[PDB]
């Protein structure tokens, strides 16, 4: 099974799971449990902003979420990237629905990841950007349901012609190249990364969220991760 | 008189104003007696990095300077930036020495600072750096002693013809343009820098060190502060 | 005098002091008598782009203004930069007004400078980019009519209460830190620009039009430069 | 066939296949037989910088190749890439020997590329930078006899114990991710790459070079192309 840290955009309380009992954004660290959540105001169809950050230095990993002109949500959580992920990963975005449902559309998405080792400016680095996705977008890699279509969005889960959002759907996007995230001779290791989506929802509950993760190179959707697994997770533990 | 934020890279133990025994990494918030220290191996005449990383998502200011192949020394504190600063300040390196001495070599020196506002990729961002110091370095701010030389480093204290260093010195390079560090509409303001240094000393004791600053735009170095001061505050309180 | 290098965004035709029959772009060095020219579609009240571009290792300097979904205009020229400008300069955004006018209203402008000298990876950098401009941009020096206003636009020339534009009007913006665009000793040198503008006229004739320029550090606007001088010459020679 | 387009940093003379009488640099297209060439006054033993550097303002390519306290190399030409490459590609360092040999040690590598696309600044990119391998550098493609060694350098071609060159040895090494270098609704597609390099040989005559190269992205060594064909070409015409 694959080792996963995300960042989760959650839009669906499953209590039983831990959920608070509101929309909230958390930070997983190997399981869909979150270790921290804060409440998260989410807003039916308004593009809004995820902004995720991390340094070894003070060891966190820190998350914003907000829309314009509202206030944000933040949380943050000590992680030690070098006792939980492999030195080697990949970087992606994943979200399901399940018996509820939501779009879950990427507008825009950037990641840059620095590695500084031994030396004064030993660094290796990895900056991507996309404001715009095109229908054969050779740098991801979309397992599941997720595409990229010809208005210059990445869906993650599975809409139809009319526009409207299924249920029981999950679908992932990760860079294609891996990614160094830490190395033992690295004096700063760090990243961020931005993302703008839109949830969506004709229902009056939206189902179930987005992540920003960063998995083993090798992840892939475990096997019936719709609805609150968020495609992350391949049971509840 | 001015409002300060530094890291300081302290090498000389002043104990009667809460020094620890040894030399030092600390952070300090208007006051030259650190909210938070690490014990530092400063190492004599051998160049070490410094790098320091703020983020307002976790409201953390971190640092850590290391040498190759040694420890790195860290240290980290709350710090809100719009509680401390003035929306609009200065960036810079300080440095001084007092009845005791050191080479204070700058032999690079990088920022970079981001402030996304209100909106979804509304961002301002600045970055310099330099690899090499020019004798004419119109970008840079000279205060007290400090000179760039036709060597290509930054000396921030007095260093005489045959290349030691003078007691009783203090000098500052500030970037020329004022820096948008925080703004009340920002989801995310963050900084970054970084330099490379080289201190040493014929004294079996160096003094006194060196710090990266932000001030109010108007900073200069306060009367007297040569030695524990290390150019950056008007007393010891 | 000043010394001047600019890409013009020409809207008003000045057939008597060279200017082609029509809106056109153009790259001027030390002469409101552009070297080169292209015609240029001009879209009254459209948000446009403009992209310069420079390399020591071509030294060419090249241009394309653009709007979504139309033809680009495009236009290059031959410069030797240690042979036209000092070692030090500032970079800017000029405009004007005269008997005819329009809005020159800047969205955004980013700029991005490198000066690698004699060694390896001996690279001095600048960034900055502005995606929206404050009631107090502080690292703009702003001459004559130049406004930041309450939309988080800059205005280059007077614009009344009711948004319409003024006559007789010239203001440029200046980045506040200079900006080292050769040394003799550098391998590559190199720079870009990037800025979005709104260009809107209640008249049949629009005028005068918009450019970014390169200059002595202290250049100032000259006398009588607004209408077709563009705020950049003293005189049509 | 591949598509290949590449700098070449060509150390031996093969005249008899359209070579100047010495080491040179050269712009090649979909042939060895370049284009375009300029004498280089090669440096055995001695660290040298390469920068590639394209813009689709101007459609030209240009490259420039240094040692410290030398004069440069420089040589530029007309290229059309939606003309020549496919949309999307890879990138990489090539490089071999035949008779002749030469270590062909690659120190750092960065690349650079931006697609501003139909709007404002809608705009996707990547950077990579490499200042140091790993022993596994996973988000490299290596073929042929390309290492990472235990000194943190890319070896392209075979080094014995000793660290001596040897003969008949082919390289190359491509960026894990494809490109996507142009796209017909692009308003400026461009890029930039740079490296730092080690030629040294035990031989009179070096040879036989190191080329940076864009590919179709399923590229690999074509079958006899050691020597003279750098890696990059079936044949030599
Ligand atoms: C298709 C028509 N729809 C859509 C209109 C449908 C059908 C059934 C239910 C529905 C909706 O909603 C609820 C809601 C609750 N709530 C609590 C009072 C409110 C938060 C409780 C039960 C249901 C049922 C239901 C009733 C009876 C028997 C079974 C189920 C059932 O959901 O089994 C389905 C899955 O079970 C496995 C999880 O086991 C522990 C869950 O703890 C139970 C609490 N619960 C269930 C759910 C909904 O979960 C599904 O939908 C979620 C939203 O997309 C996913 O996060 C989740 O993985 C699952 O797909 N939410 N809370
Ligand atoms: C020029 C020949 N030199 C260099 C060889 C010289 C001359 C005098 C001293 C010297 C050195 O060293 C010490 C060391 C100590 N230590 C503790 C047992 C060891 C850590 C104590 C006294 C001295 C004196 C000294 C003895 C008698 C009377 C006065 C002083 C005196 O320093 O007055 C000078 C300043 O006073 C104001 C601060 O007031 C509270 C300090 O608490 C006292 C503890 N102290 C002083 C010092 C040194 O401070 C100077 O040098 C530092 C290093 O550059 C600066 O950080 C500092 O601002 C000042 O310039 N370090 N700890
Ligand atoms: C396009 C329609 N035309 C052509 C029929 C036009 C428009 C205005 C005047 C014109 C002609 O002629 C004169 C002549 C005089 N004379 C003295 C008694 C006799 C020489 C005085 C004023 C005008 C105006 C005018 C009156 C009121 C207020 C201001 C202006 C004005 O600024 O004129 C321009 C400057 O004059 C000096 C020489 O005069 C002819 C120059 O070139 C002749 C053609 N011309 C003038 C203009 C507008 O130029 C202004 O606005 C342009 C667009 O904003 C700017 O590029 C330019 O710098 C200037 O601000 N454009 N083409
Ligand atoms: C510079 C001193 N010269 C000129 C006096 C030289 C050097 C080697 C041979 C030469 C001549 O001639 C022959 C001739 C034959 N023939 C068949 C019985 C008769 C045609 C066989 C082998 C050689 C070698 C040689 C012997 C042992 C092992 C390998 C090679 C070798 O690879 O030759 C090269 C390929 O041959 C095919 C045609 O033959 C002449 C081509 O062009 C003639 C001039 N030439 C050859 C070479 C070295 O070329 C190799 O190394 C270069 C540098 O590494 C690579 O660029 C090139 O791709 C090839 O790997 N450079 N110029
Ligand atoms: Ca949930
Ligand atoms: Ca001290
Ligand atoms: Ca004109
Ligand atoms: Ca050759
Ligand atoms: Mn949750
Ligand atoms: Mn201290
Ligand atoms: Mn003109
Ligand atoms: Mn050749």
């Amino acid at each position: 099974a694959d080792t996963i840290v995300a960042v989760e955009l959650d839009t669906y309380p499953n209590t039983d799971i831990g959920d608070p009992s509101y929309p909230h954004i958390g930070i997983d660290i190997k399981s869909v449990r979150s270790k921290k959540t804060a409440k998260w105001n989410m807003q039916n169809g308004k593009v809004g902003t995820a902004h995720i950050i991390y340094n070894s230095v003070d060891k966190r990993l820190s998350a914003v979420v907000s829309y314009p002109n509202a206030d944000s949500a933040t949380v943050s959580y000590d992680v030690d990237l070098d006792n939980v992920l492999p030195e080697w990963v990949r970087v992606g975005l994943s979200a399901s629905t399940g018996l509820y449902k939501e779009t879950n559309t990427i507008l825009s998405w950037s990641f840059t990841s620095k590695l500084k080792s031994n030396s004064t400016h030993e660094t290796n680095a990895l900056h991507f950007m996309f404001n715009q996705f095109s229908k054969d977008q050779k740098d991801l890699i979309l397992q599941g349901d997720a595409t990229t279509g010809t208005d210059g969005n990445l869906e993650l889960t599975r809409v139809s012609s009319n526009g409207s959002p299924q249920g029981s759907s999950v679908g992932r996007a990760l860079f294609y190249a891996p990614v160094h995230i830490w190395e033992s001779s690295a004096v700063v290791a760090s990243f961020e990364a931005t993302f703008t989506f839109l949830i969506k929802s004709p229902d009056s509950h939206p189902a179930d969220g987005i992540a920003f993760f960063i998995s083993n190179i090798d992840s892939s959707i475990p096997s019936g991760s719709t609805g609150r697994l968020l495609g992350l997770f391949p049971d509840a533990n």
